[PDB]
């Protein structure tokens, strides 16, 4: 009666809210939900030995080999999502990353920003990469040369956003796409400390719509993933797989949406 | 080789940072750390799964469940935070009474005499100790226990947000929020009501989670040594596993005042 959830980063509200959505569904079927913070030790092997019944895997740190050796051999069904690539004989839930990046780009470009900084994790996971590709598709619509993107790779965290502020200030960028909300919060701090204002000096759009977006000032404009629902959907898929081992293999895709708040403005 | 960490609220950065401190130590001894959000039979199920030891930060795990599952099956455990002490366990605590006292003394030194307490309804004992410490400070300044504006709410950003209207028509000029998440709720509520911090309200929070340094003004707060708390809890458990008959310990770690920019002298 135990389901294991493997995430890249439990300190990110995205993954704790994901967990809450999972728990919301599993609790009703008397499953215990446990969470592992697995980034880049044999998590799967140990948890499989402990008799964990099924897994929900959101991290790329869990390899195909580890899944084959432990989950498949021992008949433990699993769901993949988020940073984890698809696997044979698993169900998946994904959100529309390409679309979300496209929406972010189109918003900044509609406001007249033409020199734009991209704040993103060095060596991004594939879902994050797809956001960047969608953003570049928006640049193509506006015929912005891809080398007018100011690339600001950093650590995927508030601290990482904070640390690239000096580079942002030394660039000609007027708008910023932060590849998650945590990165954006880092930028807020850096810009505040440098005596700058949002949106007067910089338009910023983030990604996820974690709750904190509504508690900072100005409130952060962002691409909303349906985070809680993503967790619920992953849990429902797993319960259905446990109840119906031979049901159709599914790769569900949930939409994102633009959440317009007060961290962007037309370029003057 | 698996250790179970039971927390009351994984969405609170306090508990995810706690977890990171625990992992930091356990990882080095090749232990797998798993986390449960517990506020059904967690212990019974995880004990059956062969979880080797537990770190229990939630009061939602009962003495009976511990006896029936952990003690019977020889699984050592550590208690902390919201969880009360248990026989034949080690504990690590932070100085809650002191922290509340520091918060009260700070607001009172600034001239605030009508103060609001924003706290969780049905507070756990550690949070109650903070409130008692705060009241001790009010005693030093001979503030009746009356003026104190009592604003119980849900233990969350949303809870802090939702008691803002109650705060606004009180005579309070200073606020002690019983954690940083509650304080963030107040920021949002006060901003939307067109108020300023600290010009209209002095606010002091509790925990010193990372976000305190990313909001504006930066939040004045009582720091718990969160990461170190997790590390200490993990070290105690490993020592108990290596030395089952070592001294039973109740470690207590200090708190400290983090003065930032969300308070100011009353004008
Ligand atoms: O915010 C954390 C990011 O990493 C994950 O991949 C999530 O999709 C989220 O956007
Ligand atoms: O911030 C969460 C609070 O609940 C817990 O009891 C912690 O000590 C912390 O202050
Ligand atoms: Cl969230
Ligand atoms: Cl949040
Ligand atoms: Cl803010
Ligand atoms: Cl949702
Ligand atoms: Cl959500
Ligand atoms: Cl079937
Ligand atoms: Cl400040
Ligand atoms: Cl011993």
């Amino acid at each position: 009666k135990t389901i294991g959830v493997l995430v890249p980063d439990i300190t990110n509200p995205f993954f704790s809210t994901l967990m809450r959505g999972i728990e919301d569904i599993l609790y009703k079927q008397n499953f215990v939900t446990i969470l592992c913070n697995a980034d880049s030790i044999e998590y799967l092997a140990e948890l499989t030995r402990r008799g964990v019944d099924g897994f929900i895997i959101a991290t790329s740190a869990v390899s195909t080999d580890a899944i084959n050796e432990n989950l498949k051999k021992q008949g433990r069904p699993f769901i993949v999502l988020d940073q984890k690539k698809s696997e044979g004989f698993s169900d998946a839930v994904r959100t529309d990353d390409f679309r979300g990046g496209y929406l972010a780009g189109m918003h900044l470009l509609s406001l007249g920003h033409q020199t734009i900084a991209l704040v993103y994790p060095e060596n991004p996971p594939e879902n994050v990469h797809a956001r960047i590709e969608g953003f570049k598709s928006a640049l193509d619509v506006y015929q912005i040369p891809h080398d007018q993107l100011i690339l600001l790779p950093t650590q995927f965290s508030k601290q990482g956003g904070y640390q690239i502020t000096a580079e942002l200030l030394d660039s000609a960028a007027t708008g910023v796409f932060a590849l998650n909300d945590e990165l954006a919060f880092g930028l807020y701090r850096g810009l505040e400390e440098a005596g700058k204002s949002i949106p007067e000096d910089y338009s910023i759009i983030g990604y996820d719509n974690i709750d904190m977006c509504e508690y900072i000032k100005p409130k952060l404009t962002t691409i909303a993933q349906p985070i809680f629902e993503l967790g619920q959907t992953s849990a429902k898929l797993l319960l259905d797989r446990i109840q119906f081992p031979e049901k159709e293999w599914e790769e569900k895709r949930l939409p994102v949406r633009f959440e317009k708040r007060f961290s962007t403005a037309p370029l003057k």
